[PDB]
């Protein structure tokens, strides 16, 4: 009854006993697999399970304190339809959410997460202050530290706190008259929203977007991150001298801000989190995706490669050097970064740790395997089981 | 409801309506996805469906001929417990089996498959002759032609025709006394079986294995493939002059021979098929997999790369040149080969053709996306739906 999981490189076998405890249902059915696709009593049920997880984590399950807590949660929901998490439970829940994220390859670090409690936040201005403090702590002058800031939970009588931006730091995307885009094409919508809301735009390829912050039942407010808080890295190549002349750069801090944090049935629509970059996301996805900066052809031409035929593998060669540049540049500027080989190796260790700890680990193979050199990394040869566990980070509709 | 399928590079959307016709069930459930895992009345229902597919294909569904055929099959099953396919149906069925294979990126050529009827095969010796003929026809001195040879179907009260080898052409794998393996580690088991049956083993890294052919209720017979029949390609690099000295080589013809062909409830345990190679399978998987030839480090050392740290991307760089070597060598030897960029590009066209033809296309994302430079290809950005349609090629247990 338990899924057999095999590693085809070494031949080792394991059984996922944790999958049987999946709290929610995925998109797949026996008739067809949809794994490649990107996207009252129910509250109490999830609440009780979470409390059980918490007390089990501190080795006090079945204790008087455990039973008391279960009764309090039940009492609060009966009277208000919701409940208040204790500080220690929020911290525990935030870590479990990261731990449970199937698409995250950096989970070996799940236990080291700084949790900022912003549940007392009352306005967009205070939300901005909290965000700036998160960025400063997380950036730590280049020695990045994982962190999450949790804003007030969704509740019955009012709207939600929301960060409109997809990440705390993103580059603007300006649609040009000729039909092209200057900057990040992925950010055209949010850029136009900022402009619509009062922001006079810049005209560069790497303009840091302002934050569009939303307090309950109020229109979003624009806030500009002090440049001194946004650490960036100029891109250069160790041997290709002309690379530095391209004027490319990227930001140090990858901070997702559009996901919803779910803990024991409670929902936190605004809870930005951050870690550090795995080089392929910048070097391969952000810079080489055809619908992103799309610099592959230009770099190849500068490398004097034959772009006439696909068989010369000019695309592969250019992509590799761009990734080399990203890694070399971050190391030079002393900003935390991890290559795909080192990251996937650490994930294999994580799988081992979790097998012993909980008898399995929800993992999304398509997202775990890096965008380049897939089969050269250990995770490629590792079968995985994908399932939804709670606490969890979930996608949610854009506020507009 | 029909699954909504999106391409994230372009933004186009389609609905897979074909998946509702999935005759068999997969390993996934709403509880968990297992997409990354490698592995009388019922006969009539499958037979009728297939016959219906056949008459629909020639635009004569509902005809007297269609009805007479359905009745003919029913009568044959009532009298013998099984039935026989007409030659035209066999051809159609084999082509559909390829068309329906979710893990095959080369399906745009499905309609051009050349099907050879070997159902009159009486012995292992006749089987060998059929196999040699297939090899000569398919290899065609380098100008490869897709083809399949179908041997007698499985029937009650009689053993099965089986080809013990996984492919018609495989390199021996010799386990050395010191624990290492000389040759292809993937072929250790079959090599030892060939030795046990009377084969005099060689001692090279690229020794073409003999065929272990099984006739109904007979022990497997050993057969040596005439060397002039096995076209091979010596590997060299266009700029790295020392690459040729490594003495690497690979065969021209990729001919899978251990899969079972299922058509309308009938099973053909022996039905070897072949096409032509996509470069990454040789350059990345066969030569660079840790559990295969594992030549990555040796090549990186010869390239004078810093193998001390992972961040220099020495593995990625070596892997790219190995793939360049494969492509260059096959093109030089004038043997059909397709790079991963051209292959994935053609698959996107195949998906387009299929959407219009059948309203969908069963595809396994994890297998369609190449082992290197995934995101650099269009298929990476394409959501897919995986399901089992029949006719089909299925895995089957080893005869031993
Ligand atoms: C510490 C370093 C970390 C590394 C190297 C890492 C790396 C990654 C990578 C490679 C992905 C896929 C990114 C993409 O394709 O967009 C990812 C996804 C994800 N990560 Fe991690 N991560 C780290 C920290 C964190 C932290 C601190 C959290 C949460 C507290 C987290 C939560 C997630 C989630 C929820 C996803 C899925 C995002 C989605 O579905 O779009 N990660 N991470
Ligand atoms: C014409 C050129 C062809 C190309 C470039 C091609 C390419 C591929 C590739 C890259 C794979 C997956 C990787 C692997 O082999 O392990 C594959 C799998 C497969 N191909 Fe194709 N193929 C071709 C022709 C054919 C033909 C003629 C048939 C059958 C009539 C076929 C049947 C299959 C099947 C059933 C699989 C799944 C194999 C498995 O599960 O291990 N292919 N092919
Ligand atoms: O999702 N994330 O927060 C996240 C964290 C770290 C990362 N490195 N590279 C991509 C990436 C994404
Ligand atoms: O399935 N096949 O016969 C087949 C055909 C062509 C191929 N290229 N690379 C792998 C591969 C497999
Ligand atoms: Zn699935």
């Amino acid at each position: 009854k338990f899924p057999r999981v095999k590693n085809w490189e070494v031949g080792s076998i394991t059984y996922d006993t944790l999958s049987a405890q999946a709290q929610q249902d995925g998109p797949c059915t026996p008739r067809r697999c949809l794994g490649s696709l990107v996207f009252p009593e129910q509250l109490l049920s999830q609440a009780r399970d979470f409390i059980n997880q918490y007390y089990s984590s501190i080795k006090r399950s079945g204790s008087q304190a455990h039973e008391q807590r279960l009764q309090e949660v039940e009492a609060e929901v009966a009277a208000t339809g919701t409940y208040q998490l204790r500080e220690s439970e929020l911290v525990f829940g935030a870590k479990q959410a990261w731990r449970n994220a199937p698409r995250c390859v950096g989970r070996i670090q799940w236990g080291k997460l700084q949790v900022f409690d912003a549940r007392d936040c009352r306005s967009a201005q205070e939300m901005f202050t909290y965000i700036c403090n998160h960025i400063k702590y997380a950036t730590n002058r280049g020695n990045l530290r994982s962190a999450i800031t949790v804003f007030p939970q969704r509740c019955p009588g009012r709207g939600d706190f929301r960060i409109w931006n997809s990440q705390l730091v993103r580059y603007a995307g300006y649609r040009q008259q000729d039909g092209s885009v200057r900057g990040d094409p992925a950010n055209v919508e949010i850029t136009e929203l900022c402009i619509q809301h009062g922001w006079t735009p810049g005209n560069g390829r790497f303009d840091v977007l302002p934050l569009l912050l939303q307090a309950p039942d109020e229109p979003p407010e624009l806030f500009l991150l002090p440049p001194e808080l946004v650490l960036e890295v100029p891109l250069e190549h160790p041997t290709l001298e002309w690379f530095a002349a391209l004027g490319l750069r990227w930001y140090a801090l990858p901070a997702v801000s559009n996901m919803l944090l779910e803990i024991g049935g409670l929902e936190f629509p605004a809870a930005p989190f951050s870690g550090w970059y795995m080089s392929t996301e910048i070097g391969t996805r952000n810079l080489c995706d055809p619908h992103r900066y799309n610099i592959l052809e230009d770099v190849a031409v500068c490398m004097d490669l034959d772009t006439r035929t696909t068989s010369s593998l000019w695309k592969d060669k250019a992509a590799v050097e761009i990734n080399v540049a990203v890694l070399h540049s971050y190391q030079l500027a002393k900003v935390t970064i991890v290559d795909h080989h080192a990251a996937t190796a650490s994930f294999m260790k994580h799988l081992e740790n979790e097998q012993k700890a909980r008898g399995g680990c929800p993992a999304d193979w398509a997202w775990i395997v890096p965008p380049i050199s897939g089969s050269l990394t250990p995770v490629f040869h590792q079968e995985m089981v994908n399932y939804f566990l709670s606490p969890a980070f979930r996608y949610q509709p854009d506020p507009w």
